[PDB]
């Protein structure tokens, strides 16, 4: 007899996709959990606050009537005009709901804008500490990516300078994620200024990540859409998420030119076409909620920790908004975060999850109560 | 704007939906027989479990993959009906089958790489496939031959580049099953030149016959298979955007890699919704399209008109003489009833005819056909 063997290949994009830092470091974590151990769990990316109530009774107002249908795939013509006016009001703007996408998160806002606007080897430069879905993204999208490094000893705040020094002709996007997750910098305003006139001048496209943008503990905060005029070089991305604390209910928007609308709709429709129905009707009614009591709460859990950490002389960068904390720990990283969780049994995620080593992630979405006793303990982890 | 957008085939409805709504607007009664999705509600038990995790007000993230419990209840459910071992790991949730198959060109193509279809084809497959990167090989089926492709001109397209068979079964837009023996050759073929099948079976419930077969009939364990399935149109679930892959756990990785960094995990609520209706009986549903299946079969066939009985899903694809662009324009205009022409499936001289509608209306729809072809 004959044996023949057959290999089972997935495409390569899948290996050119950067390995998770973090999936040993949760799976260490819920273990923990699971034997009885009191882990106080920092690393979360979403709010501790449920689903707003009002939201609530008009997903299941909805929902009782049964017909959970397809819709446009672009998303309900009145949550896009109810979008468009909203975010049309607060920066005086004149947006047209045939502007905007409705997507599965901001997460597949991102995506749908590189697939629409990325060809194959276009270069999209980003800044670090960045986000870990980013890179993913614009590498399934066919793209390469320039990181452009900032620095604590800058504030975290990107070099406009530098960054037209970097430009070259395959550049088609530069990517901005103010308020910052991790370090929780908010860029000044000359940087974005000066950004939109480079974007006019060397012809290329502002990629805006605002998702952060209602948990400002500030009045510092600028959207790239303060310093704009139009669409045409602008992709504005935003959501419920983080603002209405609505992660699972995957609902965000892209606001744009209606040129790339028209493109980024094509790329929803093919993919998972219209969001889901329920969520699209929740969100219709979350325009209408006043989420201040969070932002507020964030707010004092923000003050509390700052002013613990700069007691323990730990170094970091003040958050003007989102709910990270992104400190400087000595040594490996990974290994402060490894022996933090199996010696104090408190959960950071390491600064190289971010392509920053030597900083650690926190998360301030828990009570001032569990905070206390994490800082406390982080306390005496750094003093042996 | 990139290059890949303007290869995506162009829209041959999209004036006519537009055409429709006009109608509806100057207070036209449009008996619309174009819907890809059925004509129920959401099944109550799966409105009331959905509405019962929404009052605890937590929505929030799950693995990307699907909550565990979705995904062992999904790989026992299809391994219980097909005599297999499925683990949750193989099994990834998506935001509708739509998204599965997607996730699947997106985890296996390569740039170049090549995909065959058989035509009458679905309209997202070949966007999908180049949004990937890769690119189409059609191999066109014939009314005459039941619309059961030749694995002769399969066999003759296949390339090294070649990544994967994609097989709809029941057929949309024809209604056709594919028989076991071309689904046992494909199997064959697939391990001799080294692809995948990926088969979509979302309309595996929707069956008039006893002559269905899934790659799960013919097939033995997943290393070339690619399985996509959902609960759209088994419980008319449309909105709710659950669907899954199930493939080795290779397969399964990947896709649940890009699930991952695309979405992310799916609406929480929906999960919930899709785990209750996996204990839910459709068979009502299903007998109420067998019905209409018949009553729709046996009114065309009495006025003349050419097609295949369809044996699944709830379409039925007919000859017209001329342009079916024309055809469809023109019945929507003079007789106010909605049909898709084939050319949007790649076949010209068809239309699509959508059976989710009551048989009052379809008894109106077809009045008004046959005094159309009848002038
Ligand atoms: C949480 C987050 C998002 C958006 O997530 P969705 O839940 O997909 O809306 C986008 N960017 C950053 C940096 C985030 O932290
Ligand atoms: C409706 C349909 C699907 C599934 O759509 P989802 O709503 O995304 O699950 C898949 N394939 C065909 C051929 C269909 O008609």
């Amino acid at each position: 007899k004959i044996h023949h063997h057959h290999h089972h290949m997935v495409s390569r994009r899948i290996s050119e996709i950067p390995i998770s830092k973090t999936m040993e470091l949760d799976a260490k974590a819920k273990a923990l959990i699971k034997k009885g151990e009191d882990v106080i769990n920092l690393t979360a990316g979403e709010p501790d606050f449920p689903t707003p109530e009002p939201v609530v009774e008009e997903a299941v107002r909805f929902l009782q009537k049964g017909e959970v249908k397809y819709t446009d795939p672009r998303g309900i013509y009145e949550l896009r005009e109810g979008i468009a006016k909203r975010i049309g009001e607060r920066y005086k703007k004149d947006i047209s709901p045939d502007q905007v996408v409705v997507t599965n998160g901001a997460k597949q806002a991102l995506f749908n804008a590189f697939m629409a606007l990325l060809d194959p080897g276009d270069e999209v430069i980003v800044f670090s500490p960045v986000w870990v879905s980013y890179i993913p993204q614009i590498i399934l999208a066919g793209g390469t990516v320039n990181v452009v490094e900032t620095f604590m000893s800058k504030n975290f705040q990107p070099s406009l300078e530098e960054v037209e020094g970097l430009l070259v002709g395959k550049t088609k996007a530069v990517l901005i994620n103010s308020p910052n997750n991790p370090t929780g910098v908010v860029y000044r305003r000359e940087f974005l200024e000066g950004l939109v006139r480079l974007a006019k001048k060397r012809n290329f496209y502002i990629i805006s990540d605002e998702v952060y943008d209602s948990l400002v503990y500030t009045d510092e905060f600028t959207s790239i859409l303060d310093v704009s005029e139009g669409f045409d070089r602008i992709v504005y991305i935003n959501g419920f998420s983080k603002s209405h604390s609505m992660t699972g209910w995957r609902v965000g928007y892209l606001i744009s030119s209606e040129k790339v609308a028209t493109a980024v709709s094509k790329i929803q429709s093919h993919t998972t076409s219209c969001i889901n129905t329920v969520a699209q009707y929740a969100a219709l009614k979350a325009l209408e909620v006043d989420n201040s009591y969070m932002v507020q709460t964030f707010k004092e859990r923000k003050n509390f920790v700052v002013e613990r950490l700069k007691k323990m002389g730990v170094k970091f960068v003040e958050p003007e908004g989102a709910f990270y904390l992104f400190f400087k720990v000595r040594g490996d990283d990974v290994k402060f975060c490894e022996r933090l969780l199996e010696e104090k049994k408190v959960a950071l995620v390491p600064g190289s999850a971010f392509l920053k080593p030597g900083f650690v992630r926190l998360s301030f979405a828990t009570s001032i109560e569990r905070l206390t006793e994490a800082l406390d303990r982080i306390e005496d982890f750094l003093n042996s």
